């Protein structure tokens, strides 16, 4: 509706961007969008590591994901929302 | 010995590169040098994967290597030797 769900994956670039190419490679049917790696700029940050955001058509596809994917210990990850209108 | 014994990791460069820093924080002392990532140029190339070389004190901690690091799904490794002049 107004709400788009939605996982960030926090971590090092380059781990992060390995968990990006195998979401890619393997489970690309189970998350709508992916973005590039970001960050929070500048000290003032909640914290400073790389960032991948996943989008999903739908609260039941965000559990599908989780329930299959294997997320690495290394690969920390928070569940949210963000305005459907921003994509 | 006038040979040096290593181990070369292929895979995704991002992969190797999160691989690398696995091995510098956690088995440090379980090898000796380690390259960043490399490939072969041109259309001649025997594969087109990334590549990170890592060399050993002896074959002794070559093996405890083996014996104790898990290599990750996205990455193929071989052993062989370099001329240690070559370091």
């Amino acid at each position: 509706s107004s709400a788009t769900p939605i996982v960030q994956f926090q971590g090092e670039s380059n781990c992060l961007k390995c968990f990006r190419y195998r979401l890619n490679d393997k489970h690309r049917h189970l998350f709508d969008l992916i973005s590039s790696t970001w960050h929070w700029a500048s000290p003032k940050a909640p914290h400073k590591h790389a960032i991948v955001t996943v989008t999903y058509h739908s609260e039941e596809q965000r559990q599908q994901f989780l329930n299959v994917v294997k997320i690495p210990p290394t690969i920390r990850h928070k569940l949210g929302f963000m305005s459907m209108h921003l994509l």
